């Protein structure tokens, strides 16, 4: 379970910042990377790198799971956190988001700005740092660069496809459809999140088969594409004291679920409402956008959802997990189902 | 020679855009990728990508320069123009600068804005996609996987120093010293620049000898060093109608070689008045920059630098060379020295 070694994965970190930033010519650049090791990748819940390490435990026969094995787990789990950091510390700046995890977006910090850009490639450039100095004489070591390196371009082009469907200025209801919903999610965030962590302690433990990799993928992919319904779900109407961020959808035009679910059953008097109110800074327009939600029942919608969507899953993990321990994905669902 | 090789060069990049660019779902971000490889990989000299063409020719046996090596060696000159095309994505972002290659730059373009971050990080993926599609079976692939991962990272550990030195809004003579200096080329630009194309062509030819590759770091990253003191000079002293940009160095407070040697050279009087206003945004107080430095005769001071750097780059290669051919370097100075 991941509940317990909470605390030990988060122990781990002080050493993954000693290695990297251990020439003195470069001093200064080394101490601003441990800055933004310590405010970016530290302060959230750490369910993508712990999935690295329950499953090569779940995966790797105990007698094999020896000190250095191990640690090279609790490295690549936090290789995931690294790739994660990255995406979120370029994604505030580009959705204009004012708080992660508790406090302040990097960039927004006085005296960061879009030097934040720079701080962000850095975090990415540790990933590969960390597999050479820890994996680079393990069979599996291509196989992991390449599956962060596929896992970043998949994410990049998910993120080409959210932005574009979300032009400032423009209306884009015409765009925010079922299909191209699906589309955005599954590359920019089901790929990383779930589908990452667990392909990475596959190939730790040997399981290299693309038939094995394929199945897993078709439960993961699915449970990734609900993670970012619920994403969207919570941009609105979850609490930011819980989040840790404030949502920006609305404001941003972005295809959320929700805008999806509400074209779907808006009248013609509620689609206009929607277009003249949605994509826009003014916060009168983003809460009349809330409340047409609210008219349209979309947190229960969702509700149903969620509960519709977990049976699928856990219907997927009946048809694929074979061979795998069904408990792999069994500790997955048990984090993203609440 | 590179003069006769840059129409060839350029042929090239249609089929590395179609490769590139050919899952419809994705269809409207694999149209913007294409926008960005368009825009951003093409108007610049082609040095560096020329430069992995030319050194892979003069170090492989000519009977073993078959048709598919020399697709690998053109795809691998375009990965180094792809490496060189991100960084400056986000170059111009981070020094708010204005044009590039004789147009607007990317970022400032109406509707492009900050999702030019997503676009430079894709054209940094498309570096791995094409290793992978034409190097993967090839004994160098991992090889130039991880030259090119390192060349990111100490671009990146030097733009942090770049930025750290050159805060906005802060006075920052004492930290541009020659010592500060020499760090920050040689990190920021010296090992993506001239090391990077070389080593990967010595990769490609079999040549994977640490001391050879350490002997050939010696000379290239003192014409690194050169060639980002060039870059200096001309941002100032250039004309945008040939460098095809507008120099923001000034204003961006950087540690560029010119303010190095104007620090060294001043008076009292001239040290208060390069403080009162360098570093900021009006016109006239950058005028008053450029007046100072040419009361001090920096750009004849620059020649000499050439002049002395040019003898020393060659006493280099007359050390260091061997056993490689000396025409691999002395093409190389000679695009560098004019
Ligand atoms: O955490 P956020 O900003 O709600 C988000 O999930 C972050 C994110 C970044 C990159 C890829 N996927 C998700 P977004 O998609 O912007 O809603
Ligand atoms: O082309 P530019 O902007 O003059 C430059 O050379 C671009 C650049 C970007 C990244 C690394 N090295 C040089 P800079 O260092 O900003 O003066
Ligand atoms: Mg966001
Ligand atoms: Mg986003
Ligand atoms: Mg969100
Ligand atoms: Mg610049
Ligand atoms: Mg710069
Ligand atoms: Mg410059």
């Amino acid at each position: 379970a991941y509940a317990q070694e909470k605390q030990d994965f988060v122990q781990h970190f002080s050493q993954i910042v000693r290695v990297l930033t251990e020439h003195p010519e470069i001093g200064d650049a080394i101490a601003r990377l441990k800055e933004v090791l310590e405010y970016n990748t530290i302060g959230g819940k750490y369910n993508r790198g712990l999935t690295v390490v329950v499953a090569f435990r779940e995966l790797v026969e105990p007698r094999k799971q020896d000190a250095d094995s191990l640690q090279r787990a609790w490295t690549v789990g936090w290789c995931v956190e690294l790739l994660q950091a990255f995406f979120l510390v370029a994604d505030d700046i580009m959705d204009s988001s004012l708080t992660r995890r508790g406090q302040i977006c990097w960039y927004q910090k006085p005296g960061v700005g879009l030097d934040a850009i720079n701080d962000a490639n850095l975090l990415e450039a540790c990933i590969y740092r960390l597999l050479k100095l820890y994996c680079r004489e393990q069979p599996y070591y291509l196989n992991l660069i390449e599956l962060f390196l596929q896992s970043s371009y998949q994410t990049e082009i998910g993120q080409t496809l959210d932005l574009l469907t979300a032009p400032q200025g423009n209306v884009d209801l015409v765009r925010f459809t079922e299909k191209r919903y699906k589309s955005i999610v599954k590359y920019k965030t089901a790929f990383y999140s779930f589908y990452l962590p667990i392909a990475a302690a596959m190939y730790m433990a040997g399981i290299d088969g693309e038939k094995e990799h394929a199945n897993a993928k078709k439960i993961l992919l699915e449970m990734g594409e609900f993670a970012q319904i619920q994403d969207d779900y919570l941009d609105l109407f979850g609490d930011p004291s819980v989040t840790g961020k404030i949502g920006t959808d609305i404001q941003d035009n972005k295809c959320s679920w929700l805008v999806v679910q509400c074209l779907q059953r808006a009248t013609p008097e509620q689609y206009q409402i929607l277009k003249e109110n949605y994509g826009q800074k003014e916060a009168e327009k983003v809460a009349r956008v809330k409340a047409l939600y609210e008219e349209l029942d979309l947190p229960a919608v969702f509700l149903q959802y969620e509960e519709d969507s977990y049976s699928h899953i856990m219907a997927l993990i009946e048809q694929y997990a074979a061979p795998l321990p069904p408990a792999v994905f069994l500790g997955l669902a048990r984090k993203i189902y609440k």
